[PDB]
């Protein structure tokens, strides 16, 4: 899924672009994992 691949690529520009609810466990993620916001 593009949700997936969002918070395995450790982005917000791409949690949001699909993530729909699922934005926040991506967000939170990709705190846990990485220093989001992405560039």
């Amino acid at each position: 899924d593009e949700c997936a691949n969002a918070a395995a690529q450790c982005s917000i520009t791409l949690c949001n672009l699909y993530c729909g609810p699922l934005i926040e466990i991506c967000e939170l993620t990709v705190m846990q994992n990485c220093e989001p916001p992405f560039s």
